[PDB]
């Protein structure tokens, strides 16, 4: 109607996007960002000046906040641009008939490397990251689940365990890694690499792309044990003050030209097909951004772990603090 | 030759600028960034994997690292575009006849408020930041000189004092403010505001521009006591391994269509007069980016403080350490 409140992660919407939206509709969206689901979640339980109308939970946080009654059903009929999303993303259990989420952006977390510092050939697995040769040199994504997933995998047990013994093992493994961990980053992963601070460590693919386009020889080596895969979906907070307005914005974002427009800039893969077709060849050919099913089947997707999410979060906090 | 190693500040080169330089000239340039002259200088006294060919120190560090033999004389004649810069930026004492520096990008630090949360009319002076009404809620820039300048300008004597007496006062006063400091930031001062971590504090004009363009309503109030004005300059390390290629980059950033192209992306005002005339109206007319002569009158450019610099630095570290 008048204003709109869009809470979203850090590097997803570039300048000019929302302005575009406002020209067409005349609805001015006040933009707010975050670096973590957990941060978004908690802020949605306690703050106004966080964001209200449109938020972006990650996929494994959708059923949790739905059964928690934090998000309302979405009127798909209002989303005339829905047919543009490819169904390989729309038969997911966390939301069977896609009623509380719309696939927004997706991507992966691999290993990142400055090729002008480290020959990427040296790095083949998550396990390498633990080598002493990396004392005080890695950047780790500040995401409890990715961090844990990476040790879990390296162990053999993996990604979305529910068995706290296995998770506990992952924890103890991480303790061994911390000495090598020089920084944590869920804002712009790539930056610590550009500022020389780090050489290798974890990184979001959409990120290494903007650094690479920026000038920093940063390769995304897919780790031998997987490649952390994830999808962020839009959602309306149960008591947004402008639902009909969120629908316009969720729909604006489903227009393939918009999607396409943003994907080329941000790197992060789009779960919209029409757009993906018109993807400039250069960006599409990119195997780090659009990995082949050869790799993604050896990769794992980040899913809901249930009441076991308490355990992950708690050990991660311990992991950061003790250190 | 084959490669170039450019060390510059965090948000100055937009993705695509150097890859464009390489297209024309064929010179591959490896990008590396930094957040401070102090870091840059530090690095410049030790790192191969720091940055060698083209570097961007501040106006105030040019005589400092000149007389250290850190940077070498630039061949003006090879910079055909030198005539585009304005004669009101190339007259300064620190470099009488621009033999060591080349005006690249300039700008300023002021007060930034999320209009949406804080009533901009409520703020008006660096002194207002000290009001305990703002506990643990201010963003301060990670620069010794700027942080101290805000203070000096508070208590009168200011900016480039070389008299340790006034500098000591500066410090004490900063302690008397530190309990209000939420965060320090010299990567992108706008970010913490976006993330809703702070609603006000000091901010660089280019950041707030890109934030407002992004979607975050961030006002920049020019402070009563003044408003820190600064200018960044390209220079060539006394012993870069590709001096001539660097001459090419300098000359490239000097071409107006390249100066304008970026100046609208990042907001920070260009010193190249040629492009300023081609400046898109909205950006040219933006009061916050090209502070009217009056604001720049009550303002103060950060100048070299000579040997007294050590004091500034040393005591800033301490203050950071204290809290």
């Amino acid at each position: 109607n008048n204003t709109l409140y869009f809470y979203n992660w850090t590097e997803y919407v570039p300048p000019g996007l929302l302005e575009q939206f406002t020209k067409e509709t005349g609805i001015k969206v006040i933009y707010s960002t975050y670096e973590s689901n957990e941060t978004m979640y908690a802020k949605l339980k306690t703050y106004k000046d966080g964001a209200y109308d449109l938020v972006v939970p990650s996929t494994y946080y959708v059923d949790k906040m739905r059964k928690e009654g934090m998000i309302q059903k979405i009127d798909k009929s209002k989303l005339t641009n829905f047919s543009n999303l490819d169904p390989d993303m729309l038969n997911k259990p966390f939301d069977p008939n896609n009623d509380y989420s719309i696939p927004y952006i997706w991507g992966a977390t691999a290993i990142g490397v400055n090729g002008d510092a480290v020959d990427p050939k040296s790095v083949t697995s998550w396990a390498d990251l633990w080598k002493p040769e990396y004392k005080g040199s890695l950047l780790l994504t500040d995401d409890a689940r990715e961090v844990f997933q990476m040790a879990l995998r390296k162990l053999g047990y993996s990604g979305n365990t529910t068995d706290p013994k296995e998770i506990e093992a992952a924890y103890n493994e991480l303790k061994k890694l911390m000495p090598n961990v020089a920084a944590f980053n869920s804002d712009n992963p790539a930056n610590p690499y550009m500022e020389g601070e780090v050489n290798l460590g974890m990184i979001w693919n959409g990120s290494a792309f903007v650094a690479r386009q920026a000038g920093t020889p940063i390769d995304v080596v897919w780790p031998k044990e997987g490649g952390i895969f994830w999808m962020d979906s839009l959602a309306i907070p149960a008591n947004a003050k402008n639902k009909e307005g969120a629908l316009k914005l969720i729909n604006f974002l489903l227009r393939p030209d918009v999607a396409k427009q943003v994907a080329e800039t941000i790197g992060y893969p789009t779960p919209n097909l029409a757009a993906r077709k018109l993807l400039s060849p250069e960006v599409a050919n990119d195997k780090t951004l659009y990995p082949d099913a050869e790799t993604i089947k050896n990769g794992e997707w980040q899913n809901d772990v249930g009441a076991a999410s308490s355990i992950y979060e708690e050990y991660y906090q311990k992991l950061k603090a003790g250190r």
